[PDB]
This record gives structure tokens, sequence and C-alpha cells, in this order.
């Protein structure tokens, strides 16, 4: 009862504030399964590419943070080839940022600044992050070019 009215007024205020770029949605009629998409940001290289994501509530929310990966690949030193995502606010404390006055339009904006500002300090593709890191051209094109042959 408490989850479920926490749910319905995240609901409400996905719905009529959602942040700017960001859209969430159940996917039918269960408010623990959601879809989200981020628009890919200008001034990134995923811009003008769409991308979906799974967001999953768990039993437990608010005081588990909602499950979420990307649907869309998405070429990124902090985001897996299955869409898992590396941030601090998608996992529990000590070492995450989860906290139950944060909120799914949170999270996604935060998953939304990781896209325009990767954390090669914590990364899931090495390669990728070492090419951030060291050889930036070359990792702007490729993550325009995944953008182009996934997101568009
Ligand atoms: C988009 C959005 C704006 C906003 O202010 N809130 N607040 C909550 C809360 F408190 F219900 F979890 N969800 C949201 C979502």
């Amino acid at each position: 009862m408490q989850r479920a009215s926490r749910l319905k007024r995240e609901l409400h205020m996905l719905a009529t504030e959602p942040p700017p770029g960001i859209t969430c949605w159940q996917d039918k009629d269960q408010m623990d399964d959601l879809r989200a998409q981020i628009l890919g940001g200008a001034n990134t290289p995923y811009e003008k590419g769409v991308f979906k994501l799974e967001v999953i509530i768990p039993e437990r929310y608010p005081f588990e943070p909602p499950q979420i990966r990307f649907l869309t690949p998405i070429y990124h030193p902090n985001i897996d080839s299955a869409g898992r995502i590396c941030l601090d606010v998608l996992k529990l404390p000590p070492k995450g940022a989860w906290r139950p006055s944060l909120n799914i339009a949170t999270v996604l904006t935060s998953i939304q600044l990781l896209m325009s500002e990767p954390n090669p300090d914590d990364p899931l593709m090495a390669d990728i992050s070492s090419e951030f890191k060291y050889n930036k051209p070359a990792f702007l094109k490729n993550a325009r070019q995944w953008t182009e042959k996934h997101a568009r």
C-alpha cells in the first residue's frame, strides 16, 4: 500500500512534469513495469538518437532503487553491451547513492547526465573507457556511428 501510493504519485509527476528530454510510462497496466525514453542530448555524440530503457520497480521500492537498463544499444564507458548501467544512484549505500527521497525522474535525469558526462573512473567497458580518455575523437566518432546504427 505504501509502494502503491508512492508509484501513483510518481506516475502522475512523470506524466505531467517530465524532465526535458525524458519520458517514462507504464508498459501496460502494472505501475512497477515501466518503460522510459531519453533523447540524445545536443553537443553529445548521441544527438538525434532516441534511447529506450526498461524501468523495473522492485518489491521494496522506494527503499531499493529502480532497476534500469538500456534497451537501445549505446556506446559508452559506463554502459555495457546488455544495457547495464554503472551509476551510483542505481545502487544501494554504502557504495551507491540511492535513497527513498530520490525518485524515478531524478535517476533518469542522472542517466541522461551520465550520457553527457561519462565516468571513466568507474568503467563497465574498459576499451571504450580508454578510448574516451586517450582518443576522444575516435570515441566520439564511434559513439555517433553506434547512434546511427541502433538509435535512429
Ligand atoms: C518528474 C518528477 C518531478 C517531481 O517533482 N517528482 N516527485 C516525485 C516523488 F516525490 F513523488 F517521488 N516524483 C517526481 C517526478
